[PDB]
């Protein structure tokens, strides 16, 4: 076999990118400031963490074994539950004590053959009294909300028609469906989508197989109350490439952003449009919903090249690190148009930015708030020299958090400091009657000054401010998607406005 | 109630001192170099490492809870479990989500009544196929030695005769029993010293009472093969003053450092002999054993002054921090003499030490290796402008590790750098038919540039090279006491010589 290491290498897992790799608990976290009494509930979130390092040098970021980390809010305390998923990789790697899947999404480069690939390391979503861990290219891994224990792959008591579970379903607040795809649905390679819904009930409601145009990435997509909408990112598949030892991901520059846009309930395969955005990247969906004239207005992150820049064209042209900026994009679809190219979208803000979040109570629905990461070039705002020799690599960057008021169009900017950065924030409503984007914000800060974690607590009333500050004593390693689960909410999800 | 602090604050908790207070798991710790792939068992150590900030304004590093780290070897592989000890104090507090349990060794500045009023955070030692964590005023908790679970007090089948259980049993390698005592046996400001041992079927065997001159501190004992012998710090104990709120222990500089001597089978109480060694400060047992004479030779760290200068004479008179050094003297003892003054030992080395280890398959009978601690001022041996800003406060420092050859007088010195400091070291033979003093070294290392901590694993053959350097992710909070328990040895404890 190829040797395995016995401690990590590279930049992706230098600095504030090392592994620590604990399971177990931090009860009573440490608080500066004053944390709302009113506040209860818990916050999950996932973060890529390499068990074993691994035998593929410069493995991505994305690769990385998914680690779930609870903060369990009531009566002004907080407790830490941290631990790892049990997918087939880790418990397989761990009796071998040592790495045996290969690249990433690449099954001809494994040391062992797996049934399920899965790293459960993209999102982390509560659903019908478990948790679900997802990855794009697997089924979900269901898991206790209260100890984190794993239970399995989870197949929805064997109805699960796809070989694949999208990081980014929806919840209608109205419908309490969870709203589902997955892309390369039938294996490697395969253009099939399985576009599929959950009642609350637990059973299967809608399943429809469709055909992507191209095998691209489809990471995230959109639901509003008539349509479902799969922007797909021109990064392509070939399964002959990938028997050579390539990568599973090739840029395209010579294809659009499609678009393709379904009718929610009822349809057939061959009721999907596919429209064509200009080239770009299809970055996270804020959220969609239709206008006055039944118009799809799509707000996502959008950018002109190639985010995912280490997976570059067949001739390795592609941007290089820092270079890409995404921004935060209205698209305006009409599915009874029967013109396919689309135009420019109209963008929101100026900044730098990703991973928008809405007062989920709107889901599907107009929302007229949105709260996302920004990163931030200007002078002074991150301190780059003490920073980045700290930082490792392989991850993206955020040095502040934007709420947008989408009628007023003000923003306000959180910024935690120049030796500090953010993972994706979390919205809670300050309580069951608040207004829309009233409540608080969370958000976990990389503290490159202590190199430790912090979790800061937001009041909307005014982002500028830290109500509390979290002080861990480890690393948590950047990570992926969270979720608030609130003690209120009898099925974990707040309550249609 | 009096205020409870929501983040740790003062120099006892600043830097290194800071507590994690974390508990779980890191399994298949990094590994620099390369772990002998013959050791097999597990390193047991204990820290003090306060779960919730005291309201006790520079509460002493020794009254932290106690929590349990056990580091597990095979085959060149490592991993860590850590637990809390699940004492009184930590449930209560646990329970209420503060502290309650107030001033060291002080029941009358208590929020509430303890039952028991261990910390556990004195010694981890392996006896009949259970942990017992150690707390010299208290009895021992019984713990799993795989999961680290605490099954609770212990107190030996209904034999313990004792309130009081030393941190310092020692294990007769010969006829494999356990040798104890405790001082103020019969509660507070109590001069009763109960001295009692268990055979290795677990059965009581001795049981003697005796008064001690003074209610003086007796942290440590020795063990020959027919005497036990009490060293008395001149800390002593008043009630009264107790019961007014002040510290349980004051210096006396009017008295000698007493030396209690007692045949170790079939005595009373009144066959004790109180020699009177010249006034200091009775630090670590390295072994005591009978020579051809039958005279006792006492090997010990001894100061001539305070080394806990936190608790001064009753004009508060005494050392300042850093002042004091120890060093590693040797006393002759003879029971027969009528003679109750001793003179001043003699040293065997110059170095300032504290905290000797010897081969334990010699306990009680004559050793010619000892390893230890020390703390070397010689100008670029430690990094004080580095390392005393990242440091915190209230614990010892040790700079390196010695190996003296008693016979040959030869000295080796492990230093591990400028930039980092070391605990107290474990020894583990090579094998069963190893040598005296021939195996391995294991000692954990603070390092103040990562502010990290690492574990040195070291071949006695050259003690200034590392073998292997296991690198963990977090700290380990300075700690006290410390065991190896060997798969090879069916009760835990080594084959003697
Ligand atoms: O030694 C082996 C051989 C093998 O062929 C499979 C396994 C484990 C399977 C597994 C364990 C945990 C999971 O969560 C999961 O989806 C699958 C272990
Ligand atoms: O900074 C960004 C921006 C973005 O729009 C998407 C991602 C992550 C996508 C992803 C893609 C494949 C995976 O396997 C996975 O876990 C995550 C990260
Ligand atoms: O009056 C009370 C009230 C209470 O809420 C708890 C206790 C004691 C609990 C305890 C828990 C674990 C131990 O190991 C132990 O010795 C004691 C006593
Ligand atoms: O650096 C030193 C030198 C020494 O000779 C003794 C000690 C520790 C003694 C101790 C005394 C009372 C306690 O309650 C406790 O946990 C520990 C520490
Ligand atoms: O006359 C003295 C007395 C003393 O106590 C210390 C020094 C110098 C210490 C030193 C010099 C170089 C280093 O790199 C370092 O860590 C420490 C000089
Ligand atoms: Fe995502
Ligand atoms: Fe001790």
């Amino acid at each position: 076999l190829p040797p395995a290491p016995r401690y990590f290498q590279g930049e992706n897992t230098a600095g504030f990118m090392r592994p620590v790799r604990f399971e177990g608990d931090i009860t009573n976290l440490e608080v500066v400031g004053e944390i709302p009494k009113s506040i209860e509930g818990t916050f999950y979130r996932v973060m890529p963490e390499p068990h074993l390092p691994s035998f593929i040098p410069n493995d991505p970021w994305f690769n990385g074994d998914g680690n779930i980390s609870g903060f369990y809010f009531k009566d002004g305390h907080v407790d830490l539950k941290q631990r790892y998923v049990r997918t087939e990789k880790f418990v397989r790697e761990a009796e071998a004590r040592r790495s045996l899947l290969g690249k990433y999404r690449n099954r001809y480069t494994d040391l062992v053959e797996f049934k399920i690939r899965s790293t459960a390391n993209g999102n982390i979503v509560y659903w019908r009294g478990q948790l679900l861990a997802l990855k794009e290219d697997s089924p979900p891994y269901a898991m206790d909300p209260e100890t984190l224990e794993t239970f399995g792959v989870y197949d929805f008591d064997g109805q699960l028609p796809s070989l694949t579970f999208t990081a980014h379903p929806k919840f209608d607040p109205v419908t309490r469906e969870m709203v589902c795809f997955g892309y390369e649905a039938k294996g490697d390679g395969t253009r099939d989508i399985c576009y599929y819904s959950f009642g609350p009930d637990g059973k299967i409601a809608e399943t429809v197989w469709l055909v992507s145009p191209v095998c691209g990435m489809i990471h995230d997509f959109a639901v509003t109350e008539n349509f479902v909408i799969f922007p797909i990112i021109p990064l392509v598949c070939d399964v002959e490439r990938m028997k050579q030892g390539g990568d599973h991901w090739q840029w395209d520059y010579s294809i659009p952003m499609y678009i393709g846009v379904l009718p929610r309930r009822g349809a057939q395969g061959s009721d999907v449009k596919w429209f064509e955005a200009p080239h770009g990247f299809a970055g996270h969906v804020a959220n969609a919903f239709e206008d006055d004239k039944g118009h799809i207005q799509l707000q996502m992150a959008y950018a002109k090249d190639n985010v995912f820049f280490w997976w570059p064209d067949a001739n390795g042209k592609g941007p290089r690190p820092g270079e890409v900026e995404a921004h935060f994009a209205n698209f305006v679809l009409d599915y009874q148009s029967d013109k396919l190219p689309l135009a420019e979208p109209t963008y929101l803000v100026d900044d730098d930015m990703e991973f928008p979040r809405i007062d989920d109570r709107v889901a599907t629905r107009k929302h007229k708030h949105t709260f996302f990461c920004i990163f931030d070039r200007k002078p002074g705002v991150t301190d780059f020299e003490f920073v980045m020799p700290r930082a490792g690599g392989g991850a993206p960057m955020s040095n502040g958090l934007a709420h947008l008021n989408h009628e007023t169009g003000d923003i306000q900017r959180y910024l935690p400091g120049p030796r500090k950065l953010t993972g994706e924030c979390i919205f809670i409503p300050r309580n069951s009657e608040a207004a829309e984007g009233d409540g608080y914000v969370m958000v976990l800060l990389a503290n490159y000054e202590d190199m430790c974690s912090e979790l800061a607590v937001l009041d909307t009333k005014d982002l500028t401010n830290e109500v509390a500050l979290i002080k861990l004593p480890v690393r948590l390693r950047p990570g992926l998607h969270g979720n608030w689960v609130d003690k209120s909410d009898v099925d974990g999800h707040p309550a249609p406005l």
